[PDB]
């Protein structure tokens, strides 16, 4: 029994991150194969005013690139952009390489964090992506370039690097094509987030988790249509739900309908009435329905 | 915001193996020629009250399956060391790390290795509780899921996980065989007593609630350390000592600890609706330090 946001074991992602310095500034890249990932704003002669990276990378001296892995040194053989992080070819192939690939995490959905600060492993947590394509990450300065990852049948996926964090608090980032999640662009000039609408499905997978865990205080055999739901899910910033079917092992294990669930989000989403779910004060959309029976059934 | 984080577990990862006795499955530490495992993997009968060393009398040896990967075990002795069986096995675990073994107490953060059947599955943070409990999730095939703890660059191990209480409350041991709360390891209804919130950790969860910009909960009132403690020692709340572990946290965020105690009795008596890093009610779980990581590093 028990419910707790949990990260996937880092061991496999730890040797492949290094220090990266140059310049005036000093970050975390991943290192795979012979190669060396990071934000290309590590080359930045002023972060504190708009960016010309197209000049930056043009006068960019290979050799001021300071890239260190324990004792290690790891020389730059070339640098290109590849969207916002620096591709940087090294002269050591990482010994420690493992089977991966590569994909972007769509909003709603989970994946993991390793913390670095400057180059060493500090922490490793759960996130959500959230629906403005940021998360809520706990970094700070020396903290870019830090990998977030999922594993999935054996097989490593690199999903996100660490950019900037917007005025708001929330977390900013890329996949490892250096497309940045959200539209974002990695200048040091203000940036908003619109409203963050909140994940149904997961909202539904926190009530699923709380009524397993024994927790039922909440649930009524009040229900409502799924139709109507989603009509006040676009009306206060919730995520449609597109079938019931999606929850239908959740449903089983517990007996309860998804539109038992539904009912009691807008109920909910009133207020908890001076109680708790899980320890929580609010609903929680962090946790996915791959999330909740993973910790749950196994 | 503020989120229980887990120390990178890479260093204790090759240490997990599988260990199968008959149809039970749980996991094991391997360290140097040694895994160690609850105990319970030999029981014959988990419903019933177990009489452990003559189990161990009757076992054999080569009925044990232990494994991890590319890795095959064989037993060659088996002990008790507490609650805990010391198999020695032929092979040396060529990756141990040095370490240490302690014991975590009341109030104390630590990192959680979830183990499937011998698949590290996951690792979160946790706290230990008055009575010797954690709150985690553990569920069939997760005992003998490790626990530790990175402290000045060396590496602990302080936590077996066993069972689990009839409330959902989590009971393991230290990696010595010590039960954590004196706890037995037999599947008779234990009662936890009552849970005594860790002071200092509630201060720290206040303060990290400043620093994220939560302070509609707060005032200029203020409570000295002598009226909190008289308070504290009658409503389940540990006593502070000194206000020197918060001396940082107040230097940033500019808030007093005696500010943030009148604030524990007033929020103790509830939120009014309202809500505090996402929690409905104080939360004791993040140490002073927890908190000076993740804001400041
Ligand atoms: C990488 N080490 C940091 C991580 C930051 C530090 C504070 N929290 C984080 O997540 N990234 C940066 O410092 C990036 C970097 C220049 C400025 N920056 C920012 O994150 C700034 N924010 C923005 O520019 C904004 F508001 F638009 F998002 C800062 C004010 C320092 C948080 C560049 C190149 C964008
Ligand atoms: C190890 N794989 C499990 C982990 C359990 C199962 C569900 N959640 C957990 O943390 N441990 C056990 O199965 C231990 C083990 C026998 C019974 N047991 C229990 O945890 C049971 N608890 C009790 O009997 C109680 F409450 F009295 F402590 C159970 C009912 C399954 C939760 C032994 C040897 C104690």
């Amino acid at each position: 029994s028990g419910l707790r946001k949990m990260a996937q074991p880092s061991g496999i992602v730890e040797p492949c991150i290094v220090r990266v310095a140059y310049g005036s500034n000093v970050l975390n890249g991943l290192w795979i194969g012979d190669e060396v990932i990071c934000p290309r704003h590590v080359i930045a002669s002023d972060t504190s005013r708009v960016i010309n990276y197209d000049n930056e990378l043009s006068s960019v001296r290979l050799h001021n690139f300071s890239i260190a892995k324990n004792n290690v040194f790891l020389g730059v053989v070339s640098a290109k952009y590849k969207g916002v992080n620096l591709v940087l070819k090294v002269n050591q192939v990482n010994p420690n390489t493992p089977a991966h690939k590569f994909k972007s995490v769509k909003p709603g959905e989970s994946f993991n964090i390793l913390a670095c600060y400057e180059g060493c492993p500090g922490s490793v947590y759960g996130v959500n992506m959230r629906s403005q394509g940021t998360i809520k990450g706990s970094f700070i300065a020396g903290t870019c370039g830090s990998v977030g990852y999922v594993l999935e049948n054996g097989i490593l996926y690199f999903v996100y690097m660490h950019h900037l964090e917007l005025g708001n608090g929330s977390h900013v980032g890329s996949n490892l094509e250096g497309e940045m999640y959200g539209g974002y662009e990695d200048q040091p000039s203000m940036q908003l987030e619109g409203t963050n609408v909140m994940s149904s499905d997961n909202v539904v997978a926190f009530l699923y988790a709380a009524l397993i865990n024994g927790e039922r205080w909440f649930v009524t055999n009040a229900s409502m249509s799924l139709e109507s739901y989603n009509a006040w899910a676009k009306t206060n910033s919730f995520t449609e739900i597109v079938s019931t079917d999606a929850f239908n092992m959740l449903a089983a294990k517990t007996g309860y309908s998804v539109e038992k669930l539904l009912e009691c989000i807008v109920r909910l989403n009133k207020g908890f009435g001076g109680r708790t779910i899980l320890s929580y004060g609010s609903l929680c959309d962090e946790f996915t329905p791959t999330e909740v029976i993973r910790q749950m059934y196994g």
